[PDB]
């Protein structure tokens, strides 16, 4: 077993993930295992998102996944923001996408 | 203008996700990022909120779904409600799986 | 057990009112999940709006298939603060129904 | 051009055109009917409608009747019925004020 | 005299607009035609204004010379006002006849 | 915002497009205040250069350039003659206005 | 979202919810049935009380002549249990605490042994 | 003799279940293998509960084998939360054996 609240065990395997994912590029009890995971896929996703913010900004291509998604939502911004006109916040985007296209925008 | 495009396109992309129930085959590059990301948004948020519904009705867990993962993230706030704890905000869950951890454990 | 479906069902719908705007497209699902889904769907939309309403009212606004009490609540609290601006106390009128007479009574009281 | 000027207080210009959207209502089934007096006369007539179709999709529900599918009518029956149901299944009745106006009341008072 | 002739070939347009609602068809001097056809479209215009202030005053929906959807949306912002309790200002910007209907809609 | 305030920032913005585009294209009463400051901006001005083409000798035309270039035609020639000016309000506005000031 | 609580001692919730789970036993024979606590209390005086049941059923089982069976209920273990205890009283032996047994086998093979 | 045989069977059960951790093919006469398999699962749950005993004074929180690992753990959890609240234990014999005797060895210090 383990001598751990389910708080704990959360916060400790969370870390893991975390980790797990910083060491390796993937994300290869069941309260463990489901902290490990979602912690590991979120740190990859923040990371693969920023870099195709800065894509965008950079003016790469976004592609045709969190990178293309945060390139493309970026680029939304971007062009907004090239216009001439302000951005408005538009929730049906979506998270990160409404976020990534405002911040871009301004 | 570009802000109404986007609404416009945005509207197409939801019923496109109400209608099929994916985004794979829909149809500026303006428009076409709206549609998609509004579709995606759209069964993203259904299925979250069908996964929450999911945990709190005792079902086990187990693409764009979000139902494992709001089914499972609910389910770490209901167990450490279920114990008498107080729950702490971790942002490292991610989006949404903070939130509705939060929002299971806090009722 | 009913209640416990009518709460967890009523936090799916607040959760759909948050998600999107609103609830005429609210997504094997029973009588009493569906009611409490789209009740308390409406009920967070309608208190938001409502109370959104006041805040431009209170601020100057003039108003004047949906749920939104954006302009009712405006036109209500409207009421109140044009009767508390002729420096007069208001009266309780039910008949202005919920939220008007609450809404108009709160505006005119401060 | 020489107009007629009417000097009524505010609060007594919302009760006369209060009372004059119920009695539109009443008279008439619709509230098709200065900002102030128009306001009230549509609240009350909407409110007067609005309690009226409540308390008849409240009675639907007792009686059996079906409240729609996928308004004041509907809503109430489907409220009343959230109140029947746990009733039938021998429970008690629990406040729910997430529910809303009217729903929380009607779901409790038919419960109860 | 030049000022007959105006007012002679201004009574013609303005019978013309009374007679045929339009002003592109002319029934000699530039003086006349000039005053013909201008006398026509003021007629033309300040009847589909007043028309148009007409019916925003009766709750019609507002929308060539026809002022009468101008006219119509002037004198609704007028109303719009006065509804609120509101006086109204004088707004220059909005053009002649705009400003002049929506006062007019405004005081009573 | 009150509608009071609406109306004059709609307005502005509807006379800041006319300037920066040369055309009125673009709540109701915002899109209406907006639009009529658009127009009038832009009637103002084309009945202006139809004043001052009259004015130069240059042709009106075989539109307010061509109305406001006729009316003020109609004071010059009036001058021309050695006439005195009257006013004469069935010309409308802005034509009486301006056959009066190019007959003064 | 408004919720209802409730501020209950723990002792109190245990008491509760242990008469629940009991009630429920002898209403219906299973213990399948919001916090730990009571949810624990619940399952806990639920099972024991159809323990006990089978239990004494199990030795009955025993002192009849019954089949304890092969290879919840505790029918099985305390018919076998109690065999023990008779099959050492019918050699003309006295009983011995065997607390390797555990519980209840132990006491069951006393019970029948001296009983 | 029947008790020599019982304590001789019972034996053995036990270093079955101390060789390996479980009591469900323990390898005759009846009495033998009654003995030898109660022995064999007294000594897996008395170990277990015991274990699950110190796991919850430790901090976790618990909440078709003979495990009591969860059962104790959780019983233990009890009593641990009732004298956290400053309040004294109370026998419940309803929790049955060994939860109210283990409830009760945790709520008391």
């Amino acid at each position: 077993h383990h001598h751990m609240s389910t708080k704990d065990l959360i916060e400790t395997c969370c870390a893991a993930g975390q980790q797990w994912a910083i060491d390796n590029d993937e994300c290869q009890s069941d309260i463990c295992r489901i902290a490990q995971r979602q912690c590991c896929i979120s740190y990859l996703k923040e990371k693969s998102c920023v870099a195709g913010v800065m894509g965008a900004k950079e003016g790469e291509t976004c592609g045709a996944s969190l990178y293309k998604q945060c390139c493309d939502c970026c680029g939304l911004g971007l062009r907004v923001r090239a216009e001439g006109q302000s951005c408005e916040s538009n929730p049906n985007l979506g998270y990160p996408c409404n976020h990534v296209m405002l911040s871009c925008c301004e």
